[PDB]
């Protein structure tokens, strides 16, 4: 129940689905992954009602209706992601993607109205810069894309951030049960995943592993949306992507570069800056 | 004010950068520093009633050391380049930032916060990032890496030891310069004699053989060198290496508007790292925590 252990586990599992996704490289995963979160949340909700004297649960449409929004944002986001890739090569797209770190940062302050120090603001930026540094191409063509590409890449990041920030709003706007908030959230996700398909096929063990892993990480993200903040999330995600590159060296035997070494140092420092207690920062 | 000197050093360290692309001068550059220091020393003795000056060999002898280190350093620099390409050598050079950092604490026994230590590292990381070979490419023998490292330690030791000399006395800047740059002139001159000996003196008469652009860099190299001494006395090595490092960034950014050279994201990124590394080190710790 310690936020850092959840955050650490999210890091471990965000990089697990990273590797397990590639290992199954020679579609309806998101659908199965949603139902896994919805059915595991439902289970704990039901179990909590049967085990516990009191469970706080707002059934009023005033608040339940708002769990649509994340799904609507994520739907629009996925169209923008697809749109972007038709103007930019994947690496240009991948590196514009580190802007979600700063856009979550900004909306954290604007929408969630939480305050950050100067040292913290410098850490948010350093994280984005440190991740980008690691992804710079070890010795493609960015700076060559149409304006549409650059503008969409940016709007993609804003939607990504908005979805996460709005979810935190939903969790923290009530003193309701985590499991009941999940059940509403993941109900609309199931509905929308299904509406998309309305708008197996070699399913291996490996395939089932990523469905579980994608479900797992998603429940942790919700936990952190409730009992911790978006910035903790994006530090977990970002450290996952660094670990993925470090694990790719020992497994898929990919070329370690100086930009990986540098980006890790930047990120480790960006971690300390943001999460350091301000008495420790000052010796 | 130290920051204006530091800013001027940045401006002039990038000037000699450009003017270079447009090497006996070390001798003329030292002679310029020795003769400009001598002038101010003489003028200070004629103008002020007392000028502090330690003439005792106990302390005067210690101005040899920098020259001995710099001599050894130049041999190591040359030695290194025979194992690694220019670029690998250029990027190993950012280690002087951390070695000055360490010796600042060890030799100069000065205090650095955690935030400051993180800034020293960030500066080295930020400069490296701007240099790092994008899309000529032979990083990733040990001699090379070990000598590159030893080079940085000596570089740092020379700078840190000079600061020690300036700040070990409450003597005049101009008298400290005059001792420092006397040994430099002597050694520069011994080297030029050696170099002529190496080719049997067979070229034009050594004493006789001793553009405008050429004169610009001699002055420019002299100028920056006097500023470094000022900062060794009334400022620290870390301010120096921030000035140098920002010069190397400026040089790359100025090369884009002048020589129209290849702008990369690594330049953009390294600047942001460095800007942030600047704030971290030179920010007052109450400002670092304000909203």
């Amino acid at each position: 129940m310690q936020w850092y252990l959840v955050a650490a586990l999210l890091t471990i599992l965000t990089s697990s689905q990273g590797i397990l996704t590639t290992l199954s490289q020679s579609a309806t995963i998101p659908f199965l992954a949603e139902l896994f979160k919805l059915s595991v949340s439902g289970f704990f909700l039901w179990k909590e009602c049967r085990t516990s004297p009191s469970v706080r649960m707002t059934k009023e449409w005033r608040s339940v209706r708002l769990y649509v929004v994340p799904s609507v944002i994520y739907l629009i986001h996925n169209n923008v992601q697809f749109a972007t890739l038709t103007y930019v090569d994947p690496s240009t797209y991948q590196i514009m993607g580190n802007l979600k770190i700063v856009t979550t940062g900004i909306l954290f302050r604007l929408v969630l109205k939480r305050k950050l120090s100067n040292i913290q603001w410098m850490a948010i930026v350093l994280l984005a810069v440190g991740t980008t540094t690691s992804q710079v191409k070890g010795c493609d063509s960015l700076f060559s894309a149409p304006l549409e590409g650059y503008l969409l890449g940016i709007l993609s990041a804003c939607l990504s951030a908005l979805a996460g920030v709005y979810t935190e709003y939903l969790m923290k706007k009530n003193n309701d049960s985590l499991y009941w908030q999940n059940v509403q959230l993941y109900t609309f996700g199931v509905i929308f995943n299904m509406g998309w398909l309305i708008y197996f096929n070699g399913y291996s063990i490996t395939t089932w592993m990523v469905v579980f892993n994608l479900g797992s990480t998603g429940l942790l993200v919700s936990w952190l949306m409730k009992y911790s903040d978006n910035i903790v999330k994006v530090y977990s995600t970002s450290m996952a992507m660094l670990l993925t590159m470090v694990l790719s060296i020992y497994l898929f035997s990919v070329k370690a570069t100086i930009q990986l070494f540098l980006g890790i140092i930047i990120c480790i420092i960006s971690l300390q800056m943001y999460f350091m207690p301000v008495h420790m920062l000052i010796e």
